[PDB]
């Protein structure tokens, strides 16, 4: 499932991901945009061997099991597959994990990159919420 936009602030709201750990909801659907476009079953393969997967790519290397990343560990519990689901539940329940780990929202890279800092507000603009 690919996702528009407002469509995303609400089921990341009705999950809980607004101000999570600080985090507006314009931060979590911009991070969405780039990571993913908001498409659901988005996936990439990195140098490292591990994989990205879902909304919020999340990576193998430590928060999902695909069983073929050599010397990862499976934090969130759940098998990768689960972030390609058109239910954001698993995405949201690990991204909520991810955020707590140190560094909040740093840990994606897009994030960083192209969230951070602007004018986040613009990807809630003018959706019902």
């Amino acid at each position: 499932k690919v996702f528009g936009r407002c469509e995303l602030a609400a089921a990341m709201k009705r999950h809980g991901l607004d101000n999570y750990r600080g985090y507006s909801l314009g931060n979590w659907v911009c991070a969405a945009k780039f990571e993913s476009n908001f498409n659901t079953q988005a996936t990439n393969r990195n140098t490292d061997g591990s994989t990205d997967y879902g909304i919020l790519q999340i990576n193998s290397r430590w928060w999902c099991n695909d069983g073929r990343t050599p010397g990862s560990r499976n934090l969130c519990n759940i098998p990768c597959s689960a972030l390609l689901s058109s239910d954001i539940t698993a995405s949201v329940n690990c991204a909520k994990k991810i955020v707590s780990d140190g560094n909040g929202m740093n840990a994606w890279v897009a994030w960083r990159n192209r969230c951070k800092g602007t004018d986040v507000q613009a990807w809630i603009r003018g959706c019902r919420l």
